């Protein structure tokens, strides 16, 4: 039973942030957490330290107001890893 959330999204934005909720708590201060490139080119990948049986909820953005929110559904992410690329969300790595 997976404990943190691993999200990989694809972005060409140079200063991509994750903005959340974990657990229907505070959400973060804008602009949120910075994601860093993975090797898999196009992601930029985060982790979140999180119990068993989390979920958050997240908003992305690129440091200076641009957004991805889902069409305002925001994006739901669970314990374990997930990859989210152009709105579709796989379970699992690229």
């Amino acid at each position: 039973d997976a404990t943190d959330i691993t999200i990989y999204y694809k972005t060409g934005w140079t200063h991509p942030h994750i903005h959340y909720s974990l657990n229907q708590g505070a959400w973060t201060t804008l602009p949120g957490v910075p994601l860093t490139k993975s090797e898999y080119e196009g992601y930029v990948k985060v982790t979140i330290e999180a119990e068993e049986g989390s979920q958050l909820r997240a908003a992305f953005n690129n440091g200076s107001g641009q957004w991805d929110n889902n069409q305002g559904r925001d994006y739901d992410f669970s314990s374990g890893v997930h990859t989210l690329a152009d709105g579709r969300i796989l379970s699992g790595t690229p």
